[PDB]
């Protein structure tokens, strides 16, 4: 038999989903073995490197988009999918969703599903503080201080997906206000550099210092206090103190995952500034498939590949547990059997996801660098634990940003 192995992270569901893949397609393909290799998403990055610097990783991985300037821009790249696009059935997937994944021409990933920022609320919390769902920017602001007086100081329009961990997802709000103000990205990948002025920098982080000083967020000492547990496991989000998370749809299926029977989250109306140039609607892909650069059998890696993301057995074994299906063909399925329905959110933020314009500014992976989002982060907590004013922590972000920035991008 021929032997391939195959990599991914999640929760115990997506591992049992994946695991009812893998089964039936060794069940249409019975001389091919498969190993499964899953994990956790906390130390995946650092496990996957170091296997690649010593040819030791598996045939087929799951990988983050983000990780493509690492891997692949920077790197030997993963094997030219367009060199299996018949097993691989390239033609039914979106060609925008697979131009993100290509690098010089070659194709380094297939995206399993697209996914994108969108805001996910606590029906139950907005009902009780007499707030409709924001609009815009002004809205947004304007429920913090009705829900502090309203409901309490312990309750909040929105919270932060990775606490004190990691700020991404407000950087990301940020980047989208901005976008939808300015009509251009954060990242200048030409120039190695943060695209903002040093006085946009100074607004992105007083937008921060805003969501902060009007109780539409909690501080990052707030979040401090949950120390290293899961933002999705705590107190306040699964009691809806924290009303409100600006998520990957991809995401919604973990922040869902512990939240009492009785609780109603929403998809919420996407932010935008009134006469805006842009939409600032940000999207990626969710995770890619990639094959192994010297995989000795990369037709059979394809062929798993192809079975989960487009044959009906593999597409009905998986359901939603990697987010919409890139495919088409295989939403198509999906309603069809009834999984997606618009009883489900996250075919709701999806749906609402896809009503809205499209932006005309690019989303860097950039953005997404772990480095920057460290410095972000502490830049954050020097506001908020009072040890800094905005300027300076502002131009020293911008400073450092720049700093990572060249050694990242080139």
């Amino acid at each position: 038999m021929a032997e391939i192995r195959i990599s991914w992270w999640g929760g115990n569901q997506r591992h049992e989903a994946t695991l009812a893949a893998i089964n039936a397609f060794q069940k249409a393909n019975p001389t091919i073995t498969v190993k499964a290799e899953y994990a956790g998403w906390d130390g995946y990055l650092s496990r996957l490197s170091t296997q690649i610097a010593g040819g030791q990783e598996p045939d087929v991985m799951r990988i983050d988009w983000n990780w493509l300037p690492q891997f692949s821009r920077n790197g030997d790249g993963f094997y030219d999918l367009n060199k299996q696009k018949d097993i691989l059935g390239l033609g039914d997937f979106p060609p925008n969703a697979l131009k993100t994944a290509d690098v010089k021409g070659k194709l380094q990933g297939l995206p399993i599903s697209m996914t994108s920022r969108s805001m996910i609320y606590n029906k139950t919390t907005w009902d009780n503080a007499g707030v409709a769902y924001p609009k815009t920017w002004d809205e947004l602001f304007a429920a913090g201080p009705v829900f502090k007086q309203k409901l309490g100081d312990s309750y909040y329009p929105l919270g932060v997906a990775q606490g004190a961990s990691d700020v991404l997802d407000i950087l990301t709000l940020g980047r989208s206000y901005m976008a939808q103000k300015y009509g251009i990205d954060m990242i200048d990948e030409k120039k190695q550099s943060i695209a903002y002025s040093r006085d946009q920098v100074r607004e992105l982080f007083g937008f921060y210092k805003k969501l902060v000083d009007s109780h539409v967020i909690p501080d990052q000492r707030y979040f401090s206090s949950f120390g290293r547990t899961n933002v999705y496991e705590i107190r306040p989000w699964i009691n809806g103190e924290l009303a409100g998370m600006y998520l990957w749809d991809s995401a919604i299926y973990t922040y869902s995952s512990n939240m009492p029977k009785d609780a109603v989250l929403e998809t919420g109306p996407f932010i935008t500034i009134p006469g805006a140039k842009d939409s600032g609607l940000t999207s990626k892909p969710s995770s890619l498939f990639a094959i192994s650069k010297n995989s000795k059998h990369p037709k059979e890696a394809a062929m798993l590949m192809n079975f989960m993301l487009s044959n009906p057995e593999g597409v009905k074994a998986l359901g939603l547990q990697n987010g919409m299906p890139a495919n088409p063909k295989a939403q198509k399925l999906l309603e069809d059997i009834g999984v997606i329905n618009p009883g489900n959110l996250l075919a709701n933020a999806y749906r609402a996801a896809a009503a809205q314009p499209e932006s005309k500014v690019a989303v860097s992976p950039f953005m997404e660098n772990q480095e920057l989002v460290q410095l972000w982060t502490t830049s954050l907590q020097k506001l908020d634990y009072g040890n800094g004013e905005v300027n300076k922590v502002a131009d020293d972000f911008l400073s450092g940003a720049n700093r990572i920035l060249k050694r990242a991008i080139r």
